[PDB]
């Protein structure tokens, strides 16, 4: 019921950084859980859908602004969306929005990482 990203991260570039995401519940939650991250340039205004997890099954976009750049690292079970970013260019500066959804609902519950890039870190 409640979603955690961390607030602010800074990367160098031709480094890495991890977008962690999660969620509790005080009730029991199945596995039965997507995940989505959406990406938002700086002065942006679009959310553009990056990342999908769902039915036990990853799915990165092969055309947008990250393709060849994210790698899954979540889990599930643990309730984690997590994901890394790698080969960080000066223009990936954005909102990652992670969107947390149970099968009961099509509406999620969303929370936002700022991302700056840096050239040393």
């Amino acid at each position: 019921i409640v979603v955690y990203t961390d607030r602010e991260v800074h990367g160098a570039v031709g480094s890495r950084v991890t977008l962690h995401c999660s969620f509790w519940s005080s009730e029991w939650v199945s596995d039965d859980i997507s995940f989505t991250w959406r990406y938002q340039p700086e002065g942006g205004r679009d959310a553009i859908s990056i990342f999908h997890y769902a039915k036990g099954q990853p799915y990165i976009d092969e055309v947008g602004t990250f393709k060849e750049r994210i790698q899954w690292v979540g889990d599930p079970r643990w309730k984690d969306g997590s994901i890394v970013i790698h080969n960080l260019d000066y223009s990936d500066n954005g909102t990652f929005t992670c969107d947390v959804k149970n099968p009961p609902d099509i509406v999620g519950k969303t929370s936002q990482v700022t991302l700056y890039v840096f050239e040393k870190v």
